[PDB]
């Protein structure tokens, strides 16, 4: 099952506030797994603003 | 029982921010089941903005 | 106990965004029970905007 | 322990959106206990807007 | 562990909406412990608006 | 596992509302561990506003 903040970091990618770097900071923080970051990046960045 | 982000992706369809493609990205990500996507699409898209 | 999205659909009725039809779509989706829809409709629709 | 929507209905009283009637509709709906409604009404109504 | 509404009442203190009186109403309501109120008051009131 | 308010205090750092002092108040309150504060500070402060 996913990290507690997966939905939070996925939302920030989809609303265009998060960057590639931020997600990696979260990976090294342990708030996301590497696999989760790669999954979030598979979404259209800033899709909510389209 | 539903995927953790079902209510999140249902809300984005109902508020008119999500698209058909986005839901399918979530299906292949494993954040939604195929059945859940098809269920969300059964709702009036952008119903909150009506 | 109630469906996960009961509080969500109750809020949308109370803030005047949801309709009678939408609640029934949710009933047939299985995101609300028939009894839950009938309960939500017992509230003043758009009570938050009054 | 409290009804799931206690914090929701307490917030609506504190932000000045809920009324005495609404809380009682929730009591008869079973979304709040009578004791919970009486507790919420013990707070300053619309305290967040003060 | 903390009362369900601890994070809610802490947020209202930090965003400058809650007062000393409100927190005490919550103490007597049983939505916060006395110790929790005293803890919340240890934060800079309206810190989010600074 | 993390303190209940970790995601809350991480969000306030990322949206630029929280300060170094605030996080330390939360450390001494016991709403965050020292390790959690140091982790939150490893993120770009006010990253959501960038």
């Amino acid at each position: 099952s996913e990290s507690l903040l997966y939905g939070y970091f996925l939302d920030s990618w989809l609303d265009g506030t998060a960057s590639e770097e931020l997600l990696r900071v979260a990976v090294n923080a342990g708030d996301l797994t590497q696999e989760e970051a790669d999954k979030i990046m598979s979404y259209p960045w800033g899709a909510w603003n389209d």
